């Protein structure tokens, strides 16, 4: 239904539990160079840099990037996902860069509801959350006993 | 809004992230010991065990347990929370004991969607999964610019 995609991921563990993830709702998992870590992975492919990535993906049919930021008014569940798209997540203690952020239409820019004075989100959780967002909104399409 | 019980957690790093997704949606965290590990904490509350966790809850107010298990056709989204509701997780590698689970009405176990021959979920992204539904239902009350 949709695609993970990591910019520039910082802490393997949280890459690790992002494949299981993947795994749980059928997405396949992109990883934009460089990584913070060394590098199943049947499902994850590496991409030299955001440029390439594009590249790669329009090849590949349909697609949106929708990204994970605090710099929007919109939620996650605001935003109305379909087959193809992309959710793109920057490194848990910095974000993703202005360059890419300004890049999209203000309607593919997503932040996820928090508590005023709460940290940061766990990378993964954040991912989970966003992801079991959007496959919630295509039904659960492909989930085992549906 | 609900509250995020954790039957004998077995894995620190969990339970850390776990502590600050309570903090990012408003939760206070109920650990039923034994728990796996020895153990801010501000929102944290040990049980002795599950009657204990009971007994706790009963002087509180209304409330309703909630159950992770693969042992019903009832996914997160199914379920329709409240104010009181406590989401209750058995450890990542066992899940929660049939004396638990039997002890709830049909309607309080709930399954995350998988896909066919998927590992089990990081019991961290399989709490921020049912925890954000939960907050979606109950319109995400008390996040920021909301």
């Amino acid at each position: 239904m949709f695609d993970i995609a990591l910019y520039e991921p910082e802490i393997a563990p949280n890459t690790g539990n992002i494949i299981r993830l993947c795994a749980n709702c059928g997405a396949n998992l992109h990883l934009i160079e460089p990584l913070g870590f060394d590098l199943d992975l049947a499902r994850v492919t590496r991409h030299k840099n955001y440029q390439a990535f594009l590249d790669y993906l329009e090849q590949r049919g349909e697609y949106r990037i929708f990204a994970c930021t605090t710099k929007t008014t919109g939620h996650h569940v605001d935003a109305q996902y379909r087959q193809g798209d992309v959710l793109l997540f920057g490194p848990e203690t910095r974000g993703l860069p202005m360059e890419v952020i300004e890049s999209l239409p203000m309607s593919q820019r997503i932040r996820i509801p928090m508590m005023p004075d709460a940290r940061s989100l766990n990378l993964s959780n954040a991912v989970a959350i966003i992801a079991f967002e959007a496959w919630r909104q295509l039904g659960f399409q492909g989930a085992k006993g549906h």
